[PDB]
């Protein structure tokens, strides 16, 4: 990581909140950034926890993952800098923009994000917490894998049962974000509670196809909520799928059959 001066960085509003400090936004020499604070009062083990955030965010080198601007360590309060993505989370992003981009656009999200979770899963970072909401979206339409922090209905069954993460359950974890991607950033599994969601996955249920939604692509999603974790695609295959499906696109306009849940009649 590099260390930045305090002189160089202006906080100036709150976007949210941190486990012992604030999230801003501000300006860094400018380049508008984002900071994360340690107050002070912090515990040990949570400048341990905050400093191994630094530390291992600084290793992440990938056009699909957040990029660390810096670090604030010799000074107090402590801060972790990143890049600022001015269209911001990707969850909120599609629910603002609802049926907006051409589904080469999506399908083009989905396979950066991807790229971004091959990338981490390589590195032997298990993400544990990859939805929609996690993912920034730049003004090239990039999305960049983030953690902001604390998910039943996006977590694998055996990492819900006994606490088993790896990029396997990942995999089942990015299925989901297909899904939100194609559906503009619907709530997986809608009004169901949590306990209902487990329920039905354990039951054999699976989401539905989202509308307008690539045969290729659900199948794809599909194969990712497989109940054995050995039988779901690598991060490699979901890459090597997307991009060939991206780089011919015809094979995007056959569409998965979508079920109706309401029938309107007309002559
Ligand atoms: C695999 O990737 C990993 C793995 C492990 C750890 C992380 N860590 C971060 O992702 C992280 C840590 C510190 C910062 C300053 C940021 N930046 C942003 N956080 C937030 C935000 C908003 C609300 C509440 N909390 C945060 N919003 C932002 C940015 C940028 N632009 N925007 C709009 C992100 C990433």
């Amino acid at each position: 990581t590099t260390e930045i001066h305090p002189s160089c960085v202006t906080r100036q509003k709150v976007i949210g909140a941190g486990e012992f400090g604030e999230v801003y936004k501000g300006m860094l020499k400018e380049v508008p950034v984002a900071i994360k604070t340690l107050k002070a009062g912090y515990t040990e083990k949570q400048r341990v926890d905050f400093l191994g955030e630094a530390g291992i965010m600084g290793q992440f080198s990938h056009h699909n993952i957040i990029r660390l601007e810096g670090v604030i360590s010799k000074y107090k309060p402590m801060m972790i800098i990143t890049e600022y993505m001015e269209n911001g989370a990707l969850d909120k992003f599609l629910r603002e923009k609802d049926g907006e981009f051409s589904v080469l656009q999506l399908v083009g999200m989905l396979r950066g994000i991807a790229a971004g979770m091959k990338y981490l899963a390589n590195m032997n970072y298990v993400h544990r917490d990859l939805a929609a909401r996690n993912i920034l979206v730049n003004s090239n339409l990039v999305c960049k894998v983030s953690d902001f922090g604390l998910p039943i209905r996006w977590t694998a069954p055996e990492a819900i049962s006994y606490r088993k993460f790896t990029s396997a359950s990942d995999v089942w974890s990015f299925g989901i974000v297909m899904w939100e991607v194609m559906t503009y950033g619907e709530r997986p599994y809608w009004e169901l509670s949590n306990h209902e969601v487990m329920k039905a996955i354990n039951d054999g249920f699976r989401l539905p196809t989202p509308m307008d939604c690539p045969s290729a692509i659900y199948q794809l999603m599909m194969q990712c909520w497989q109940q054995e974790r050995a039988r779901r695609p690598k991060f490699a295959d979901i890459v090597s799928i997307l991009d060939k499906l991206i780089r011919a696109p015809d094979s995007l306009k056959t569409l998965a059959d979508f079920d109706p849940r309401v029938s309107i009649r007309l002559p």
